[PDB]
Parts: structure tokens; sequence; C-alpha cells
């Protein structure tokens, strides 16, 4: 299974100056629950913005840099290498990897952040004409999660 995992706003903003524009604990839990025990594939800039692998799953980084070798991270150098990865693989960002992979994935786990933020990186445009809504669940608002948000699971038709 090859999936996209992404959070984007009403205009498909995903990032700003190598950071997420929002702070949403419910979304991090969501990500943990989905990917624990599986594989995350991410671009080099995305990895460096956090700088540490996420524990309890395989962390894979795509980069042209043949000197890359981080403790607890696996490296690949070609998009083609993604297909050799075993198990459930989640394309985890950022913009460049999303653009490269959106036409190739089976399904998408999207957190729609119902706001308009300033961004410099975007999720590519897509149409529901090509994607069936397997599920759509509103996030609960509270003290620490104060932006409305919706978890979508979309499956390519
Ligand atoms: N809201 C969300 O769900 C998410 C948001 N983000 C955000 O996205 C932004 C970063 O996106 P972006 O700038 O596009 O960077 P990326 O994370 O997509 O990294 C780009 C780098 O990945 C490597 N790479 C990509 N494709 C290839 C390839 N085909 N072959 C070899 N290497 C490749 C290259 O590394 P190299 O230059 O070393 O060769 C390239 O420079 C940040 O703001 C981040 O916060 C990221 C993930 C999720
Ligand atoms: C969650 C934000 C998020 N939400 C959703 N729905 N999809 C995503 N793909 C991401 C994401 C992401 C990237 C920036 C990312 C990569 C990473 O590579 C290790 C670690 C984290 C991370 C480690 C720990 N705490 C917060 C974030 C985030």
């Amino acid at each position: 299974t090859l999936s996209i995992l992404v959070a984007h706003d009403l205009q498909r903003v995903i990032g700003f100056e190598n950071q997420l524009p929002w702070h949403l604990p419910n979304d991090l839990k969501h990500v943990k629950k989905l990917s624990t025990g599986h594989t995350l594939v991410m671009g080099r800039k995305t990895f460096e913005s956090i700088g540490k692998p996420l524990p309890n799953r395989r962390n894979v980084v795509l980069t042209s840099d043949t000197s890359f070798n981080v403790e607890g991270v696996d490296v690949i150098h070609s998009i083609e290498d993604i297909y050799q990865l075993p198990g459930h693989v989640f394309i985890f960002g950022g913009q460049t990897l999303f653009e490269e992979m959106i036409d190739k994935v089976d399904d998408m786990y999207i957190t729609v952040i119902e706001g308009k933020f300033r961004g410099d990186t975007f999720f590519p445009p897509y149409t529901f004409e090509d994607w069936e809504v397997a599920s759509s669940v509103e996030g609960k608002l509270d003290e620490k999660n104060t932006i409305p948000h919706t978890f979508l699971h979309l499956i390519r038709k």
C-alpha cells in the first residue's frame, strides 16, 4: 500500500519557511496512530526541519546527497527506490515529494485545516472527481486544538 499523509489549509498551504504554519496536537496523534509500525518517506528539507527520526517506525529520506547518513534513518536517492520499500509506505512530504507522488499513490490521508495561512509551499491541486471519500471525520476543538480541522481518507477511483 502506497499512501500520502499530509495536512493542508483551505488554499493547500502545507508550509512556511521550513515549518508547519499551525500547531495541532490532534494532527500529530493522528499521524502517530497511522504510521507507527510502518514506513515514512520524506524529502531532505522536510527531514532537516525536524532533524530527528520519529521513533517506532521506519524513517526513509530521499536526497541526492551521497554523504547523507543519519543515525536511525534509511536513505534513498531515486523515486524508483520507493517502490522497493516493503509494507505500508506513507509519502510524508514535503511539496516536492507530494508533486512527484500524487499520481502514483493508492490513497491519501489528508487533514484539512480550515483556515487561510501565509505559506511558501503547497500541496498540488486535486479533484474529487478522481477520489472517493472513504471517510471524513471532524476534529474536536478544545484548549490545545483551536483550529477547525477534518480528517479525510481519499481513495483513488
Ligand atoms: N503540512 C504537511 O503535511 C507537511 C509540510 N511540509 C513542509 O513542506 C516544506 C518543504 O517542502 P520542499 O521545499 O518541497 O522540500 P522536500 O521536503 O520535499 O525536500 C526536497 C528535497 O528532497 C530531495 N529530493 C526530492 N526529490 C528527489 C529526487 N527525485 N531525487 C533525489 N532527491 C530528491 C532533494 O534533496 P537534495 O537537495 O538534498 O538532493 C530535494 O532538494 C516545509 O515547509 C515543510 O514544513 C512537509 C511535510 C508535510
Ligand atoms: C504532523 C504534521 C503532519 N501532519 C499530517 N497530517 N501529515 C504530515 N505529513 C505531517 C508532517 C510532517 C513533517 C513536517 C514531519 C516530518 C518528520 O520527520 C521525522 C517529523 C515530524 C514531526 C515529528 C515530531 N513532532 C512533530 C512533527 C513532522
